[PDB]
């Protein structure tokens, strides 16, 4: 196979570091990684077993259920299934809880040690050393075993994942269909997009529900043998800790659920604007789409800003808790009358925060991923219990006969349904007839294809087909794989016959076509290939195939007369000689090739007559960050979270100061206690106090600060992107697809939005909590400083060494997720055909193949990641072994307080380095969006909508405009379509200008519209075109699109959305033009809402309001962009005599296909390679004496 897996041979030794990825990292270093450079998923893991073993425990749960007379449960059969492989890893974690429950033990005996110092004491001095000696293997144990126990955990929810795909897929292989139609094909996309990934979650955290509240527990009692009752009061904030933030949360969904809306609305507003951009900016209607996203994205902002107010403060208060639980046990220990001491308090804190990090971020998360893989069960069973085909039947006995008849048989695709599809329908066949059924569609033609049992199940009937069935759709359909696979389904290579096809089928097109040859790989979904193509792969498939019975929906319609008399001659009198032909025809000569015709109404059968009858710079994070708030701005954050941070820490130093101060204390004020130095109750709790309250207030206001410029950095960067894309020229839509535009105005801006400045946060956050402990280290013992400068040098080292590799295995798994989906939808468009063809083992090993590469893929992401968190936290434990044990070799100069800060620190450095390095690399994958922003920030724009000109009111006092060796250039550096148009339109004219191709035209309107760019010297009122803005110049120009759209909002806003007429004139405007009858029975009378792009509203009706707004509008020209043809005739009438005596205030020039519409106008522009020749009136042109008129009257028509 591909080079095997390298965890088949690997010991264990290999397995707990990941030892054995080491080579393929090394060539994710020389080079970028491809399908070929993967590792193939384990014997174990292979779909097909998977599948097949729950397929077992799913049939033997649901036999049981039948037994017992209960709804069977997939839960029940997934327990049963995985029980015993999971318990012995919750046996792992039972090992992991204990680990990190008794490390703050021997951290306390060692600060007991330093706590009675004798430097005379060496017994005491070795004791210490075992002490750390024990610490040291408890944290290697915890660093490098729990990631190989979360691997394997991970593994366990990827089997579960496969597993449950390879049930769906079965399951959507035999599908009913009536329980199709029912069920929607998007539905089971979905079922194995985002209704099966929460499996891959649920798993890791699933021991948890056991491991949580049992470790809370023992972290209580431990507590309590440390400081008694007080312990109680920090771990009853845990609790508080619990049910608030939850609570919290739920608001938070709220809000979200307000903003989706919004953000619906404005990007529905937004595909209305980039797809009619064109036309937006033909209408010079700018302006009220303007206004109109500025209030949906103010809206929109107001409730970003809202819920990103309530998950900062949420971050605030999770970082600030530890301090909160700490202060409040610690002030209930003095306050009961103890005193504190290094050992105890430094317990107590380690405890506290393991056991806070437990309850408050591993259970709730487990219980929320519980709660949706159950949901998620749910669904997944009750698709697997959605009604099957009524047991699809093994077909009868074909015994060498084709008898089939049917006799009043009252069975459709509703069951439940009246109404008569097929009956009286009652004929009988027999072996080797040529039967052809021709006639108009009707309502059972699909029923004849399915007359193999398909969907016609006879209730009264009895059709005996026997043989094998060739059945071809109305659709054609071509499944992903080779060109040798849909030709061959699963046949053996025949050269000769498939030469057989080439030739009389006439494939050879085909072989020229092909861009790789008869080794042509068919495409993704089989687009390498075309509507001919596919439907005569289907027929050819059947003949090729040699199948006995051909049931085909009118394939050689599609297909040309040669191959169709080929497969007459050849094919259905030769080689289909002793094949059933079902054939539905309407053209003249596959009417006169069958014997037996069928024509069909509701149900009863008329007659059976015969025939006589990267990374991204600083540039990007400077722009971004100034795009936020003034700098000034930005070092006042910086000091905030400074101050955050260093009230963190000094919260903490304060008590370890309190136990510094108390070591010496308890040198004279403990044992030479009759002094009584009492500590100042009031003096060391108020200092306490004020450090914990300004760590809280810091940490809120930092949190509040950063989320509030990110987001403002986010409101700029939208409102600059859209005024921006508001002056973008028509090449930039036309270079760009609209579906590129709108995804970057929807995905990144929510990106911007909603986890860019989440992530930003946490990571900083995460990091100044990581220097914080680092510093606290590096300060207890200066000398810990030499051993950091390596190590951190060395991760970074090792940072890039992954990420050049890690970004591909991601890539690689992106592009390997889509084409299972594709291929499940695949056997959606054509599960007719693979029911025909008994194909279902097939496909079967199609999709198990197709996601046994996916599971390739995820291993691989899996094991990387692994390999990554293995190195890290080995260098974590390795800084922790360096400061315990540089803490026990001097202890000279160090005190009991130093040491337990430090040494807490470091036991808390792993999780928080963890976060900040997986954030960090977040972080720098989710800027991309950023850069993409910034690119369409500063995309070129146009000229300004109003220059300086400004002219006088009453402006188009002539509409003369004219062209003066003008040199064409239709996008900078094409070709070239018109040179020196010179064209004369009188002053104060019901006269217009009209050019012809979208750029010539256009040139007329970058004349006055505003939309191509002409060189040459323009005259408009003998002014050139130039000097005049955009809107300026946008404003007196009436216009007809070629296909008038129209846009969603209310009735009001499309017939005048700048307002300017009065209502008595909407009023007799719309009843001149005859829309009143239309518009008078509307719901919504002139404020409807109408639907999506004017579904309401015909296309006579939208040019209709086109036209009509133009009226109200009374502008002295409109152009009709090729649209005097395209008119509806009522309309033509209508415009006749509209330009007769309603246009009468609008210009029209017809230029146009249908002559009718162009032999009125007054003037016709004859133009030749899209140049002007001659100019004069169409009468004279119209005769047989002209050159270029008589050439289109006679060839052109
Ligand atoms: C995960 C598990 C939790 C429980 C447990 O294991 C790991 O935790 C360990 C702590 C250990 C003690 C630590 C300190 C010393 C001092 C040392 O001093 C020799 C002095 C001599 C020089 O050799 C003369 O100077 C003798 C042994 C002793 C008492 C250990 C005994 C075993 C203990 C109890 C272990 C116990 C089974
Ligand atoms: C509700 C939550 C879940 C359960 C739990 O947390 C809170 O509820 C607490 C009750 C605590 C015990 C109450 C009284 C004492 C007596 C004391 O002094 C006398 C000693 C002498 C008595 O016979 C000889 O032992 C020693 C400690 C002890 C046993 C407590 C231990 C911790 C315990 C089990 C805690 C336990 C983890
Ligand atoms: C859900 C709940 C939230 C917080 C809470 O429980 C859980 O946290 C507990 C802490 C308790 C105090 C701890 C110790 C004592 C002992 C005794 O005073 C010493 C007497 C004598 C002994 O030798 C001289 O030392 C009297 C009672 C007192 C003050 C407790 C009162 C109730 C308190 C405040 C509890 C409070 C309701
Ligand atoms: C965990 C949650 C946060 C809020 C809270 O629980 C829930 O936190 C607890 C702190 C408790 C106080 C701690 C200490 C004392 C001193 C004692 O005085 C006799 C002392 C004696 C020897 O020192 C003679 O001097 C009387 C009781 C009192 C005031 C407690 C009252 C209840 C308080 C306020 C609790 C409060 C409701
Ligand atoms: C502290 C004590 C020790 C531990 C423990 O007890 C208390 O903590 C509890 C947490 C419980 C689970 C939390 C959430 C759910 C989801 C729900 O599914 C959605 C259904 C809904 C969707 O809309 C309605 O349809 C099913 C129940 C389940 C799995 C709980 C199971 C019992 C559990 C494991 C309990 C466990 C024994
Ligand atoms: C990012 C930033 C880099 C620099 C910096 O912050 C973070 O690093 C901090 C460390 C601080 C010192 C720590 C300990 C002491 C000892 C004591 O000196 C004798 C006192 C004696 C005679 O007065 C008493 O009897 C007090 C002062 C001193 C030197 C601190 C000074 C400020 C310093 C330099 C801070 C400085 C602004
Ligand atoms: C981004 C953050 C900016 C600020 C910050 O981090 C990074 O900068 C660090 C400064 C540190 C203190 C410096 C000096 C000491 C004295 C030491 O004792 C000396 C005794 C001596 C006798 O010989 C040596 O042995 C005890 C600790 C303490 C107070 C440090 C605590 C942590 C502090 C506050 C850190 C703080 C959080
Ligand atoms: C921008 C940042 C704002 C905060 C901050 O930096 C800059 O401001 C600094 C002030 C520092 C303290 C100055 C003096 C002392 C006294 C010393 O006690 C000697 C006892 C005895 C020995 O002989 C005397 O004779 C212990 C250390 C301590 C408390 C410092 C702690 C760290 C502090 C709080 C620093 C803190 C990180
Ligand atoms: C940002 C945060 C604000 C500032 C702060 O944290 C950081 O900085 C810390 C430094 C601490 C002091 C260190 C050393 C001394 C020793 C001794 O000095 C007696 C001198 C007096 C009598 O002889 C002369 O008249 C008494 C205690 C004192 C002043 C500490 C008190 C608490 C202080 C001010 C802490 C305070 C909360
Ligand atoms: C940052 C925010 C501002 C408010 C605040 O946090 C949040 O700031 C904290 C500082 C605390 C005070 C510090 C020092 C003392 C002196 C002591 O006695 C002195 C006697 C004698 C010297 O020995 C005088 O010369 C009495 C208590 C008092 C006033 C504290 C009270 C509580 C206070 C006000 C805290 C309060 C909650
Ligand atoms: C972080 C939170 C906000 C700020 C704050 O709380 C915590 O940080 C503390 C800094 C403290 C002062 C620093 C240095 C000393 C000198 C020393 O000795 C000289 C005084 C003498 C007479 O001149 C007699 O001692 C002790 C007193 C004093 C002035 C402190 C007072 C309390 C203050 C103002 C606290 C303040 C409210
Ligand atoms: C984000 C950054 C992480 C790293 C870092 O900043 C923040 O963390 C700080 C901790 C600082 C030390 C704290 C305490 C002291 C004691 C003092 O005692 C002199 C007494 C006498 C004998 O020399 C004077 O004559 C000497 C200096 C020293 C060791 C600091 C050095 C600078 C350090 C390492 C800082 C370092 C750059
Ligand atoms: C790149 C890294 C930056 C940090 C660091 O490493 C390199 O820079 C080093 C400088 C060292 C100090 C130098 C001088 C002295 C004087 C001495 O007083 C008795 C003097 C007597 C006997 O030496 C003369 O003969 C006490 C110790 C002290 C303060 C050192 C402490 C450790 C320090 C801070 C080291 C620290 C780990
Ligand atoms: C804690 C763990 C320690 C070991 C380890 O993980 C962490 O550290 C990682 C760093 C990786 C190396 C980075 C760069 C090079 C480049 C090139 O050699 C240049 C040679 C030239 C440079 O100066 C002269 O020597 C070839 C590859 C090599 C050596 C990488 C190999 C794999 C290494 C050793 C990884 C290894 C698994
Ligand atoms: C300490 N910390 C910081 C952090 C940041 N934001 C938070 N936000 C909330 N709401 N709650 C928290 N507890 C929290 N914690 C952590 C710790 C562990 C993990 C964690 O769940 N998992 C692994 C990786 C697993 C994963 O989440 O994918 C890790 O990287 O530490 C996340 C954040
Ligand atoms: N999915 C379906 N659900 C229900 N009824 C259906 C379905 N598909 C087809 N029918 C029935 O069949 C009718 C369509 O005519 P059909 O028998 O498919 O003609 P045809 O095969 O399209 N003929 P031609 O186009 O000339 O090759 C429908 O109007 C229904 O009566
Ligand atoms: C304490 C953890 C810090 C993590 C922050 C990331 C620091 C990375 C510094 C190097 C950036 C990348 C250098 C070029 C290589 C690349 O293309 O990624
Ligand atoms: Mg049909």
């Amino acid at each position: 196979e591909v080079k095997p897996n390298p965890l088949q041979d690997a010991n264990l030794c290999s397995r707990v570091f990941f030892w054995w990825l080491n080579p393929l990292f090394k060539i994710g270093h020389k080079r970028r990684l491809e399908e070929d450079d993967m590792y193939s998923v384990l014997p174990e893991d292979r779909s097909q077993h998977l599948g097949e073993e729950l397929q077992g425990f799913w049939d033997k749960e649901v036999l049981r259920a039948e037994n017992d007379a209960q709804k069977p449960s997939l839960t029940r059969a997934i327990i049963k299934c995985y029980w015993k492989s999971y318990l012995v890893l919750g046996i792992f974690t039972l090992i992991e809880e204990s680990a990190k429950v008794i490390q703050p033990i021997f951290l306390g005996k060692i600060i007991n040690y330093f706590e009675n110092y004798d430097p005379m004491d060496s017994v005491a001095l070795n004791t210490a050393y075992a002490y750390a000696t024990v610490l040291t293997f408890c944290t290697l144990i915890l660093a490098i075993l729990h990631h190989l126990y979360f691997y394997h955990v991970q593994c366990a929810g990827m089997r579960l994942r496969v597993a449950m795909c390879h049930m769906i897929y079965r399951k959507a292989l035999r599908l009913s269909n009536m329980a199709m139609g029912k069920t929607t094909t998007g539905q089971i996309v979905n079922l194995l997009s985002n209704d099966v990934n929460k499996f891959d979650q649920v798993t890791v955290f699933l021991h948890f529900l056991w491991a949580g509240p049992l470790q809370a527990i023992a972290v209580t009692a431990l507590l309590w043998m440390e400081i008694g009752i007080s312990c109680l009061a920090g771990m009853a904030v845990l609790i508080i800790l619990l049910p608030l933030q939850s609570c919290f949360g739920k608001l938070f969904s709220s809000l979200r659920s307000k903003t989706a809306t919004f953000t619906d609305a404005r990007i529905r507003t937004m595909n209305e604007v980039i797809t009619g951009i064109r036309i937006i900016k033909m209408y010079a209607w700018e302006k009220s789409f303007s206004n109109l996203i500025t209030n949906l994205r103010k809206k929109e902002i107001s409730k970003i800003l809202r819920s990103s107010c309530l998950r900062g403060m949420n971050l605030a208060s999770f970082f600030s808790a530890s301090k909160i639980i700490v202060f409040v046990t610690f002030t209930t220990y003095v306050l009961l009358g103890s005193v504190i001491t290094a050992s105890r308090v430094f317990v107590a804190v380690t405890l506290y925060g393991a056991v806070r990090l437990t309850v408050t971020l591993f259970f709730p998360s487990a219980i929320e991923r519980v709660s949706e893989a159950i949901v998620s069960i749910r669904r997944i069973q009750t698709f697997l219990l959605l009604d099957e085909i009524s047991q699809r039947n093994r077909q009868l006995p074909s015994d060498g006969k084709k008898m089939v008849h049917v006799q009043d048989f009252t069975a459709f695709w509703d069951k439940a349904s009246e109404t008569p599809t097929l009956q009286g329908l009652s004929f009988t066949v027999r072996p080797g007839e040529l039967l052809a059924v021709v006639g108009p569609v009707g309502a059972g033609k699909s029923s004849l294809l399915s007359a193999v049992l398909g969907e016609l199940a006879p209730s009264h009937g009895l059709v005996s087909v026997h043989g094998r069935i060739a059945y071809v759709s109305q659709q054609p359909w071509v499944f992903s794989g080779t060109l040798r696979s849909n030709i061959l389904f699963g046949k053996k290579y025949e050269k000769e016959r498939y030469e057989k096809v080439i030739k009389a089928c006439a494939l050879k097109k085909d072989l020229q076509l092909l861009e790789d040859g008869d080794l042509t790989v068919i495409g993704d979904r089989g687009t390498t290939l075309s509507g001919g193509q596919k439907a005569r792969v289907n027929l050819a498939r059947a003949v090729y195939q040699d199948a006995d019975i051909y049931l085909l929906d009118d394939p050689l319609s599609a297909v040309d007369a040669e191959v169709s008399r080929h497969l007459f001659e050849l094919c259905i009198c030769q080689i289909l000689h002793e094949k059933i032909t079902i054939l539905v025809t309407h053209q003249l000569q596959y009417l006169k090739a069958a014997s037996q015709i069928l024509i069909l109404k509701d149900g009863k059968m008329v007659q059976k007559g015969t025939y006589t009858e990267g990374k991204v710079g600083f540039q990007a994070y400077k722009n971004y960050f100034r795009a936020g708030a003034h700098w000034i701005v930005f070092i006042f954050l910086i000091l905030l979270n400074t101050a955050a941070q260093v009230a963190y820490v000094l919260q903490d130093w304060w008590l370890s100061y309190w136990a510094n101060k108390q070591s010496m204390l308890n040198v004279t004020v403990n044992g030479g206690g009759n002094v009584t130095e009492k500590l100042d109750l009031n003096w060391y709790l108020g200092i306490y106090s004020g450090l914990t309250v300004a760590t809280v207030l810091f940490g809120i206001a930092r949190s509040l600060l950063v989320f509030y410029v990110l987001v403002n950095s986010s409101q700029t960067l939208h409102n600059k992107m859209f005024e921006s894309i508001l002056k973008a020229p028509v090449l930039f839509f036309d270079r760009n697809p609209i579906g590129r535009i709108l995804n970057r105005f929807s995905k990144d801006i929510g990106h911007l939005d909603d986890l860019l400045p989440l992530t930003f946060l946490d990571f900083i956050q995460t990091l100044l909590q990581v220097v914080g402990v680092v510093s606290v280290a590096v300060a207890v013992i200066p000398w810990i400083a030499i051993p950091l400068v390596p190590l951190g040098i060395i991760f970074i080292f090792l940072r890039r060494y992954f990420l050049e590799t890690s970004r591909d295995v991601k890539r690689l798994e992106s592009t390997t997720r889509s084409p299972v989906f594709s291929h499940l939808s695949s056997s959606l468009q054509g599960l007719w055909t693979i029911r025909a063809y008994k194909a279902e083992e097939r496909c079967q090993e199609l999709f198990d193949a197709h996601q046994d590469l996916h599971s390739e893929a995820w291993f691989l992401f899996l094991t990387t990641s692994r390999w990554f968190a293995v190195r890290l936290d080995a260098i974590c434990a390795m800084f922790v072994i360096i400061v315990a044990f540089g803490s026990l070799i001097l202890a000279k100069t160090l005190d009991a307080g130093q040491v337990g800060l430090a040494l807490s620190y470091a036991l808390t450095l792993m999780g928080m380095f963890q976060w900040c390095v997986r954030q960090s690399a977040e972080v720098e994958n989710m800027m991309i969006s950023v850069e993409r922003v910034i690119e369409y920030t500063d995309l070129e724009k146009e000229a300004p909508w109003e220059y300086q000109k400004r002219p006088p009111p009453a402006w188009p006092h002539e509409g003369v405009i004219i062209f003066d060796n003008v040199n064409f250039m239709y996008s900078p550096g094409g070709p070239l379509v018109l040179k020196h148009l010179t064209a004369l339109i009188k002053s104060q004219e019901k006269v217009g200008i009209v050019g012809r191709t979208g750029a010539g035209k256009s040139s007329l309107i970058s004349a006055l519209f505003r939309l191509s760019e002409p060189e040459g010297k323009i005259w408009i009122d003998k002014i050139l075109t130039t000097e005049i803005g955009l809107h300026d110049l946008r404003k007196k120009m009436s216009i007809i699109p070629q296909e008038p759209v129209l846009f969603t909002g209310t009735m009001r806003k499309n017939l005048d959305p700048f307002n300017e007429h009065t209502d008595e004139e909407l009023w007799n405007a719309l009843q001149e033009v005859q829309l009143k009858e239309t518009i008078e029975d509307l719901p919504g009378k002139m404020d409807t809402e109408l639907a999506e792009s004017g579904s309401n509203f015909s296309v006579g009706q939208r040019q209709l309001v086109c036209l009509a707004r133009a009226i109200l509008r009374k502008n002295q020209i409109l152009i009709i962009d090729e649209a005097t043809a395209n008119v509806d005739p009522r309309t033509d009438e209508l415009i006749q005599k509209k330009i007769r005596e309603k246009f009468a205030h609008c210009t029209v020039l017809t230029i146009a296909h249908r002559l009718n519409t162009i032999i009125d106008s007054d003037k016709i522009m004859v133009l030749d390679s899209g140049r002007l020749k001659e100019y004069d009136e169409p009468y004279v042109l119209l005769q047989n004496k002209e050159s270029l008129f008589y050439k289109m009257v006679q060839q052109l028509g």
